């Protein structure tokens, strides 16, 4: 029967489960690496021994030791990003929805979660890949990879904690996709890869790497890009991170050997809880453990390789939301509530000037200042917060993906850009915040169709044509159904930049999306700061 | 009889002259100072001899040495401003237009003509006292000074060249005016001076200078101020171009001595022929010999005395008009053309910035170019053309007069500040340059009351209206009529930062001058430019 599949490495049972008036099998839970615990800790993963048995397939599985949010407890925003199952070094699993009866050899699409390679699972609601196999007859696979410390401890030279390893994770992952998705009815042949903010970030990575490059066919990048300031660090800021870690925790530091014994030593939890120590600055969308440009993984720097066209050549699909930074202004900020409107002073405006650009001098953050003060009305509290969450957003997440946009399909095979602007009915956050970072993701994966979530018909249409146009771009490199009366979504071109709006009213064409400000943070910022 | 009057100096005899249905008298050529000719070259101004018989005050004087504008021969519009006497290093006099009947004790208004520092007349059409004198009531007076080398010339430390002498010059005629303006019905404690461009300038330096302060009541300047980056040089900069001009002549450098006696033995035209070539940068909106920050008429440097409120403090009328920066770029920046809409090409856009902004290195040059160019829109031609404008018109002009009036405003006892954007219907320039530095001239002097200038009725309403705001101010330190049914022209203040519209239509009051630019030219510009 269905839910019964031989694998290269084991036999899987899953379950039968119901989406839509309808069904579908699951298969939660498979493992593609061998448990990543006590002395593989920091190690590369190592594949799946083959297990004899059939493997219970029913259930999803534990979480990767991460830490947790709890600035607004028992409040539903920020806990559906929180781990729903238990925590766990043995996490390195991966989530297969397949339709039923079985396809014989259809479109594979790989989620990876985002949660700035700090936190994250494959696990939560609104990842949930039945909606998107079922409606548009794809087998969607979810994967996992070790986030913090565990994933990311970089100690470049040493064989026991290389870095990159939660990135090596994902490719193992994309490896045993590769190996064994026929027998799910999957095309290892059209094998998109899609993830939001750091995991849009993995996917330009492995779009990078030539480790990764045959392991798929295309991709999609949501609020994420591979040369985001916080998506990597350089091998020395990695090395100094890694003992700063060590010295919070008393460790050894005479040597890498020493050092990564007491660490291999240490329980998850008090990894976990002197994680924030060892970031330079006081900032916000900062985060301690992540990439790191190594020379191997990452052949050379990502700017060099994005000017040389050292990357796989395919199609692209990527966008961002409209306010992408007022998440991390709330957790972060000073003046900003969840209980009020965030009228922001100036002088907490400066303050969150200098959170958003740690790593500018003084003169820089003058020119940041300038660029995004109102001097007509440099008092007013709204134009400040809103000010605010320009910069965040405009620095972390929109310019950093317009400069890859841009640098990429002079060599690709095609890229579709969009700006999603629609700001839910049913949103929990305060109004203020606009388009949330991250809340996309609940029309990508179909949310908008389950009636018990009191979203409106235009929203389900929006979920609908979302994903109508993620899937198809997922087996033909191109979101436009082939002979439509419906407005097509433009290809984007070096000449005229085009990008579509996803809301709910009709689709609308623009061109050269914040294109004043990205000169800013791609030019003029980056040459003042090296002058100075 | 009126026509014959007797001076400390002397004994004049003007000539009744007619205007505007009526007549007034005129005592043209008037004395202040001895002829600084011959070893008196570049030497301060010494007074004038008195003299036996009566002086003839019948006609216009001579004009000073100057370099004379040829680049568009045979074209009113620049020949109006050309000297149209013979040129004569025996240039100090002054004029007089004085009511008739002669008032027994009325408001004096000095006029101190503009052009750069290098070139200017007292005796232009468009200085023509009599329309003032007469529809007003008041003393008007027309002053002189020596511009080029022969003014500014800046050996500091040589007491034959000291610099600053054309300043001098001109507060020998406050001097004479000062002793002897009396006899002419004019009120010696009611001297308002007013000037444009470097004339303003001048102004705000007899302002700022402690030897003058005493010598007028009140000021006016229009598009000029004291702190304009064209309006001085340092004490060593001053002295490398005094020797750069021997340079190029062929002179003795050894000493000071031998320099100024090789310069005082060539003639005035050998000077003015290489005047331009001891500027450091090819530039626009730059000149040759200006006032030096010296230590004797300037105490200390310019931003000292205005932080600390080392100047005169009384009221001051000011402003500016909306296009200052098109006649220097047609002149000089590549692209601009009087017979043409001057589209400007990217290309040439990049060159005029740096012609702009010579003294900035390349990140400053970049800077202004980022914060001029609208990025979604970078070949339109049109925008660049405006957006050269504004920066020529912002660095040079507007901003400058903010910085001075912000400044002096702590301290003043009262500031009014216009913004003319009157477009005269019978401009002889072409329509993009609108309303040209120096066009306000011609309606602060009435000259549209005169029919055959065939300007329309609003103009001269505007003219009327003008000319009683500036002769109102200078009587009473306010240019409101007392108790009138009129909008006011309110005080600008620290707080609001208040001015007006001067045009035909009803007046508008608007806040905070081009503030977001000029923090831009007056706050981050020069920081960016001390750290790199
Ligand atoms: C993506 O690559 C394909 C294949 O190289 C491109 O298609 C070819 O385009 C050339 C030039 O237009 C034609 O002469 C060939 O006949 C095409 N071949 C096929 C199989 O279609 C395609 O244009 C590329 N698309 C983008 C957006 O770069
Ligand atoms: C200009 O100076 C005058 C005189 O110092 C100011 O007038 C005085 O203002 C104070 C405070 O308002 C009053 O108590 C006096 O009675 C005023 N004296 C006279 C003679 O009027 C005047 O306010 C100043 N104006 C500005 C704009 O600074
Ligand atoms: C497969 O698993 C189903 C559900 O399993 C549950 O999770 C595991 C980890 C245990 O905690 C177990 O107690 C839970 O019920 C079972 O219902 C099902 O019978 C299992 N299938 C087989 C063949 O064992
Ligand atoms: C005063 O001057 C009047 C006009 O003078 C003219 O200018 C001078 C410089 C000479 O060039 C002269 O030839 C011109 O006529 C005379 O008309 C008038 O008579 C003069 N008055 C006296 C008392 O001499
Ligand atoms: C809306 O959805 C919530 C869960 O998100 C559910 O509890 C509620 O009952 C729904 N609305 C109504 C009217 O039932
Ligand atoms: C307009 O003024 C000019 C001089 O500027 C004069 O020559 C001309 O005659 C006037 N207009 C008419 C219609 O005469
Ligand atoms: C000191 C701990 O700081 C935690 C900062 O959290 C950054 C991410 O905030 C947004 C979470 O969805
Ligand atoms: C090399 C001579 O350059 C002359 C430049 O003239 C600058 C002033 O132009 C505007 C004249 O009204
Ligand atoms: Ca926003
Ligand atoms: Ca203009
Ligand atoms: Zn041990
Ligand atoms: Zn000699």
């Amino acid at each position: 029967s269905e839910l019964l599949v031989n694998t290269k490495s084991g036999k899987v049972m899953g379950t039968r489960v119901p989406v839509l008036s309808s069904h579908i099998s699951a298969f939660l839970g498979i493992p593609f690496a061998e448990p990543p615990v006590g002395n593989m800790r920091f190690r590369r993963p190592e594949p799946k021994k083959p297990w004899s048995g059939v493997w219970n397939a029913s259930t999803y599985p534990n979480n990767c030791q991460q830490y947790v949010d709890e600035q607004f407890p028992g409040f539903s925003g920020s806990e559906m990003w929180n781990p729903n199952r238990e925590m766990s070094e043995d996490c390195l699993y991966l989530n297969i929805w397949v339709p039923s009866p079985r396809p014989k050899s259809t479109t594979v699409m790989v989620w990876i979660y985002g949660g700035g390679f700090y936190s994250g699972s494959s696990t939560l609601d609104v990842y949930n890949g039945k909606y998107l196999a079922y409606t548009e007859e794809v087998v969607l696979v979810s994967l996992s990879y070790r986030v913090g410390a565990f994933g990311f401890l970089a100690l470049h030279g040493s064989q026991e904690a290389p870095g990159n390893v939660g990135l090596l994770d994902q490719r193992m992952a994309l490896q045993w996709v590769h190996d064994n998705i026929q027998f799910f009815g999957g095309d290892p042949k059209t094998v998109t890869i899609f993830g939001e903010s750091a995991g849009g970030a993995s996917v330009g990575m492995h779009i990078l790497s030539p480790g990764s490059r045959d392991l798929f066919r295309r991709a999609i990048l949501q609020s994420g890009s591979p040369n985001c300031p916080w998506a990597s660090v350089s091998v020395a800021e990695g090395r100094r991170r890694a003992v700063e870690l060590g010295r919070n925790l008393n460790c050894n530091l005479n040597s890498d050997e020493e050092l990564i014994h007491c660490l291999r030593e240490k329980k998850p939890q008090e990894l976990i809880d002197v994680e924030w120590n060892v970031l330079p600055f006081d900032s916000i969308f900062r985060f301690s453990f992540v990439p790191v440009i190594d020379g191997e993984f990452f052949p050379t720097s990502l700017e060099s390789m994005l000017n040389s066209g050292n990357f796989k050549k395919t199609q692209i699909l990527l966008g961002v939301n409209k306010d992408e930074g007022s998440f991390f202004l709330l957790y972060g900020a000073p003046g900003f509530s969840k209980d009020s409107e965030s009228k922001i002073s100036r002088e907490d405006f400066m303050s969150g000037v200098k959170l958003s650009v740690p790593h500018a001098n003084d003169l820089g953050l003058d020119a940041v200042t300038l660029q995004y003060t109102d001097w007509m009305d440099d008092n007013n509290g709204i134009k400040n917060r809103d000010g605010l969450d320009d910069i965040v957003g405009d620095h972390n997440v929109i310019c950093p993906l317009m400069h890859f946009v841009n640098k990429y399909t002079k060599f690709g095979n095609g890229t579709y850009l969009y700006f999603f602007n629609h700001r839910a009915s049913n949103l929990v956050w305060p109004e203020w915040m606009g388009v949330i970072h991250g809340y996309e993701i609940e029309f990508v994966f179909g949310l908008p169709l389950v009636k018990e979530l009191n979203y409106t018909a235009e929203e389900e249409a929006l979920s609908r044509r979302i994903m109508h146009y993620w899937a198809t771009f997922a087996k033909t490199g191109n979101p436009n159904e082939p002979h439509s009366q419906e407005s097509k979504w433009p290809l984007f071109t070096t000449k005229e930049q085009k990008f579509i709006d996803l809301n709910t009213e009709p689709m609308k064409v623009h061109q050269r999306l914040r294109v004043q400000m990205c000169v800013f943070w791609n030019q003029f910022l980056p040459k003042l700061l090296n002058a100075t």
